[PDB]
DNA sequence: CGCGCATCGTCATCCTC
DNA sequence: GAGGATGACGATG
DNA sequence: CGCGCATCGTCATCCTC
DNA sequence: GAGGATGACGATG
């Protein structure tokens, strides 16, 4: 009774022979894992431990079609590596020492992702076996994330409260020599050999009592319980918004050395944590509406200039490098590749230039090269989107000691509505379509007069298709056909979520031939696609076109595409999530918190202009006193100069001053004065001071003048010139794309009015 | 008559119908080419085109065992794909119609590696069927390497000597817009239509006249043809130096349209390319002994400097930036993971420091991590190894207008001497043992001297081995063997060439238990392996010990390993190849080659040092005017001050002077008299700066009065310091890496004196 | 260096007793 | 007792 | 994101009629 | 003619 399967399987000595119940069974996530597993238990022993590498996450079964269910190889596999039976209970001891293994260990990292995996083994084995959750069945293995280390001390810490307990608890910070331990790499043979020497400290089993705690297990796992994950989620939220606010420190586990675990607690401890953190990262907010990693991203790309271009794959290490990003490489360059896409029906308004293929708008958009394949650029919109003046307004985080990234930005519109926000998370999801950029600015200028905005529509940058809202947060979108003969058809434009290849495989195959229950609809079909456009040589029966005609083009062809806009919900400026009910207050809320930041920006321009402007005044002052005549330069001592400085009331650096009145907002200091070079000693030099002293008074006198309102328009004046700009050079493209070839006929063409099914 | 096997497999229209002579077989090499086929095919058409993609390298049948040639899957569906049959000869038309294609075509990149595709092509199909190469069985697909473009003007070029004849027959160079095309994911589908817009040009069949043009198909495929291909590359490099030095361009292919093309041109001009490419890039020279990635990744190191750690994965991409590396990101890790590389046996000094797991000594040395998981660092040798000053004495590359690492370096020792220089390419090979680098400076010290040097040994860092010589570039290296009791042993020290896993799977398993045809030898055997030390606590028969030491312990358990250095073959400073007889010689080349530069490094610090001396003295003059006083600084014309300048004996900018006398070798420059700040008016600064001239005099008067010699040695001193202290530091590591466990007992043990058989 | 299984939740079809 | 067969190998596809 | 086949040539074992 | 079943989906394991 030996297992030969799969090759990756540790067959451990007694798998399959006696001392069945003392046979441990190890699951180890991820690849690493298997090695540091080989590298340890080379100490310890190889007769009752039985390794297996983990591939992911799991398909959950409780809710799962029959077919579903027999279609992973691994999850099958493991019945066979176990050698459970669904037909029998497991409850005799007998039955327990019929299995080939007696105990389960799974070991994850200190990080949230853990969580899922265990959680999904939990309802695999409670699905079918609940009884075996109290036979010591199953039990946990832990890893560190953080050591300290100075004169030979090391100290553990397995929580990230428990780290701020002893920052809180201990004096003398910044003396013990830290170091992070996020992933298995960082860990070494020497350190698995200490691992393994505390077997009563890793290795804790769990605890079962009363049929309560299956309830919880069930909440994470219910499609009936969404409301209930929904209150558990906000219960969650409003106690960490309250602790936050009293400044009370939360609880953590794993403090103490414990023998059990019990499930209510590591479901509502645990597990609650991946939910928060998914949640936080799957869903950008209302602010800017951009996620983490966009927000990484696009941080590390101001971080530099970026004048020419630059590959994918290198500008990924970069961004984990200065962003702290631990999420691997693949997910990074796949979200740069989403930033990168901007065909029609996907985006309309990228931070980048297309270089190379980056997907074409036939074959699901997702069959772009390699990332060190294509090549990158940034655009010129994202200076004016986010101007650097806007750099001293938010509060940066503080990790690693290092400047991180912000929250979120302050854009001049809302992202959401330009390029859509597309999320799923835990207790809520959002699905905002598109819109027209050119109405925005209309909009805003009304509500800046103080009139009530008109309506808007969803648009998209070059789609000619014609949408009618006939109830609210409900939308019919339809295509363009064109009829050249009573026997050729054309269709001019396809509706949204159209690709070529899934189209033609549900549409022209049934239509071609004659299927089980249809006949053959069409005749005859070419597909003459170009880059953008598409064309449809398409023949069909004059009598069959009446039929067609009667039931609907946009019904028999599948044009027509509904969709409901519910789920507006969005992270608010505070944290919070608010379920919206309109566009436009969405659009007043984002002006309120935009006109809040007029008057902080004209407060940190006012006075810094001054102060240049005043050490400037110094600056000609103190030529025009050398050219009078009273500092001799006769190798004078630097301390009577320091006194004849403070004489005759010349001040210290202002910029040393906001300097220091930033963080929380010898004697004096007069290098400036010192540190310039003969070439102010000439005429030209003092003739152009002379105007470029004033040319800051005038800047100065103007902001003195003029009101925190008429600025978003000037604003806005040169990003509409460049908006106009970009389009022209979109045209241009579009004259790069014209291949030379006759213009699309007129011909008759018609739009359907659905009947409206009064939906919700 | 259908293909099932694979999907990867573009079915054509006709394959396996009839028109089976027009069917077209295409090989794409890589995978992007395969996509590209796709994208391009679509317009052409799909009845006759059936295309394959390749993996990469092609097993060699023409040398190989009946076993070795069913071992690839690939090359066996090749047969099933065709059609062939080995023992039926395709001669008459009806076998070719029998055949599910008439035409293979195979399309590789201008770059040489699709030579090597195509010659195992060629090898794989004349081995077995030499009449098909007679009958338009295969034809070529080529594709271009470089565009340029201006007023859309487009010129198509295949030939890096068609471009270098174009730029000479061509006026005002650098005004067309030129564009590289280095893979395939450069190229588009708009690029692709074009490309199959032309067939004629691009399409084109060989022709084969004579059976002689066998013979060279044989030149590059014979295992008894050593010599004859050495004298081809021989006359080949002789060729190039007589046509590098008269000046007379190359000869080159696809200059014009063609129709076919024959065997002997197309083995003695095109794949010649690949094979002297593969000779530059797989031996490094005899002056630095650094192959071209290790020198691409040491400068693009030099480039920055690297205070703290770096990944592994994000250096790579640096490195490829701007060294032009175009061999994929994987061989440039390897090449990183191998200079990362410093265990027992490995080598004996790098230029990284070990952070992470970088592979151990127990199993192949090649089970490292991800280049991401770890991390590196540059070491603190480097900066000794190649000082700064040297920039200025090699002649740097001009690739795409960018400064380019050089060709070679100059050490201080002959890296080949310390690290091995390993290099398997065509026609020759190179295998060099390490040594010791404590000799290395003794004998460079007695040839400095001028004493004859004495022997050198081969040694390696933490070996205890003893190696004696008995023959001429013959080496016997044996193990250590420690007798505690009669029955009792265990192995102290393991040779080169050893590890655990293979040691053990070779010599423990087949003396434990009863072979087919030898008794169980041991009896009992323990592996408490540390870190770098082994430990065997093996029982044996007292009795059989008797029969193991009359017939050698070093025998009996395979201890004793033989090596022989023949090929002392290395690229010289011009670049030809010369086999190499002794040690002392090679030094005595490299003492030659590094004499002929402490003149030049002499003449480029001379002057240099005293122009800036001539500075200093100019700005006291300046200083020392100004006391006096006779420049007024009111206001006057830069003219009049200029005026002033040169009518009292000013020089213009030395600096200027060094660097317009550095590529071959308006008015006067003052802006280094104008651009210093009032802090030299002090008198703290006049007084240093009287003292900061004088400490350039007394470099400059030690130079003019040292010699060329004597310095050598004391450059070596501080390397010398610098590698006691790195050694100090290897001392702590191992003072890290006690355990606190008890020292090795002294025990009886011997070296056997194997007879020596005379070889060569 | 391309190959491949899933998660959270929301919704458009869609088909049979 | 000698010649064909088996792997060691290091950059690249 | 780990999985896997080869090339150029040189040489150490190595084993059987 | 209505309710359970099937995929669309976007960041990560
Ligand atoms: C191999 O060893 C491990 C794999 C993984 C998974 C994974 C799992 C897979 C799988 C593929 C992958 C792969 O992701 C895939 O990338 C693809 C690239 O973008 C587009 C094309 O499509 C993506 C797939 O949607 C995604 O699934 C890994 C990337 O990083 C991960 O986290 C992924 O196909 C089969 O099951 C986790 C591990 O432990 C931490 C492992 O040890
Ligand atoms: C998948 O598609 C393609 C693959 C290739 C080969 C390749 C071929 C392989 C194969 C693996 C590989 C892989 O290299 C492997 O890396 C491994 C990593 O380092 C150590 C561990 O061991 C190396 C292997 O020795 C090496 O073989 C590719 C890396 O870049 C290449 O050039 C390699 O295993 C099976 O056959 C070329 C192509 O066309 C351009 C392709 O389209």
């Amino acid at each position: 009774n030996r297992i030969k399967g799969i090759p990756k399987l540790d067959d451990a000595n007694d798998a399959g022979g006696r001392n069945s119940t003392e046979c441990t069974l190890i699951l180890t996530e991820g690849d690493s894992a298997k090695t540091l597993a080989v590298s340890g238990l080379g100490v310890v022993g190889r007769d009752k431990y039985g390794v297996f590498p983990l591939r992911g996450k799991i398909l959950n079964v409780r809710e799962a079609s029959h077919k579903q269910i027999m279609e992973n190889a691994e999850i099958n596999n493991i019945i066979k590596i176990v050698g459970l039976q669904y037909k029998k209970n497991y409850e005799d001891e007998d039955s327990l020492k019929t299995l080939r293994y007696g105990k389960i260990m799974i070991m994850t990292d200190q990080d949230q992702d853990g969580s899922h995996i265990k959680g999904l083994l939990i309802n695999f084995i409670h699905h079918n076996w609940p009884s075996l959750l109290r036979h010591r069945f199953l039990e946990e293995f832990i890893t560190p994330i953080v050591k300290v280390s100075k004169n030979k001390q090391e100290m553990a810490f397995y929580s990230l409260p428990e780290f701020e307990e002893w920052k809180s608890s201990t004096p003398n910070h910044k003396k013990w020599k830290v170091k992070y331990y996020k992933g298995l790499g960082t860990s070494t043979s020497k350190e698995a050999k200490e691992y393994f020497a505390d077997m009563k400290r890793h290795r804790i089993q769990f605890k079962y009592s009363g049929p309560e705690d299956d309830a919880a297990i069930s909440l994470a796992f219910s499609k009936k319980q969404i409301d209930d994950r929904k209150e558990w989620l906000t219960n969650f939220m409003e106690d960490r918004r309250q602790r936050k606010l009293l400044g009370l420190p939360e609880d953590y586990l794993y403090g103490q050395t414990t023998t059990y675990l019990t499930y209510n607690d590591f479901i509502n401890k645990e597990l609650i944590l991946f939910s928060n953190s998914d949640n936080e990262r799957s869903i950008p907010s209302m602010v800017d509406g951009l996620k983490p990693g966009q927000r990484k991203v696009l941080f590390t790309c101001f971080k530099r200039n970026d004048k020419r271009e630059v590959k994918v794959a290198q500008l990924a290490g970069s961004v984990a490098e200065m962003s702290s990003y631990h999420h691997g490489e693949m997910s990074l360059m796949m979200t740069i590749i989403n930033l990168a896409q901007n065909f029609v029906g996907s985006n309309n308004l990228n931070l980048l230039q297309p270089i190379g293929q980056f997907g074409t708008r036939l074959h699901g958009g997702k069959d772009s090269a390699s990332p060190r394949y294509i090549f990158t650029m940034l655009s010129s919109l994202a200076r004016l989107l986010f101007p650097p003046k806007d750099d001293h307004t938010l509060k940066f985080l503080y990790d690693d000691n290092q400047r991180v990234e912000p929250e979120w930005y302050i854009p001049i519109i809302p992202m959401v509505l330009i390029n859509g926000a597309e999320g799923i998370g835990t207790g809520w999801s959002c699905k905002i379509p598109n819109f027209d950029v050119r109405e925005i600015v209309n909009n805003i200028r009304r509500l800046m007069d103080g009139e009530e905005p008109l309506p808007m529509l969803p648009s998209y940058k070059n789609f000619k298709g014609t949408i009618e809202e006939l109830a609210p947060n409900q939308y019919v979108i339809s295509g363009e056909v064109a009829i050249l003969n009573s026997t050729t058809i054309e269709i001019s434009e396809l509706p949204v979520r159209t690709w070529t290849q899934t189209y033609k495989e549900q549409v022209l195959e049934p239509m071609l031939n004659g299927t089980e229950k249809t006949p053959p609809l069409i005749t005859d079909y070419r597909e003459y696609h170009t880059d953008t456009t598409v064309k449809f040589v398409v023949k069909m029966t004059e009598e069959k076109l009446a039929e067609a005609e009667r039931v609907g083009l946009h019904k028999v062809f599948k044009l027509q595409t509904s969709l409901t806009c519910n789920s507006m919900v969005l992270f608010d400026h505070v944290g919070c999530l608010k379920k919206y009910d309109t566009v436009l207050d969405i659009l007043r809320d984002f002006f309120e918190l935009r006109l809040k930041y007029y008057g902080l920006r004209k407060e940190w321009l006012l006075g810094m202009l001054g102060a240049e402007s005043a050490k400037l005044n110094n600056q000609a002052r103190f030529i025009l006193e050398k050219i009078d005549g009273k500092i001799i330069i006769e190798n004078k001592p630097k301390k009577e100069l320091i006194k004849v400085l403070i004489q005759r009331g010349y001040d210290s650096d202002p910029v040393k001053a906001w300097k220091e009145a930033q963080q929380k907002v010898s004697g004096p200091t007069f290098n400036y004065l010192l540190d310039m070079p003969l070439w102010y000693l000439t005429k030209e030099k003092k003739d152009e001071l002379c105007r470029l002293r004033n040319e800051k008074e005038q800047e100065l006198d103007t902001l003195k003048r003029k009101s925190p309102s008429d600025l978003w328009k000037e604003d806005l004046a040169t990003f509409i010139e460049e908006l106009e700009a970009v389009e022209a050079k979109e045209k241009q493209d579009e004259q790069v794309g014209l291949p030379g070839k006759g213009g699309k006929a007129k011909g008759k063409k018609t739009q359907m009015a659905e009947v409206l099914p009064s939906p919700r």
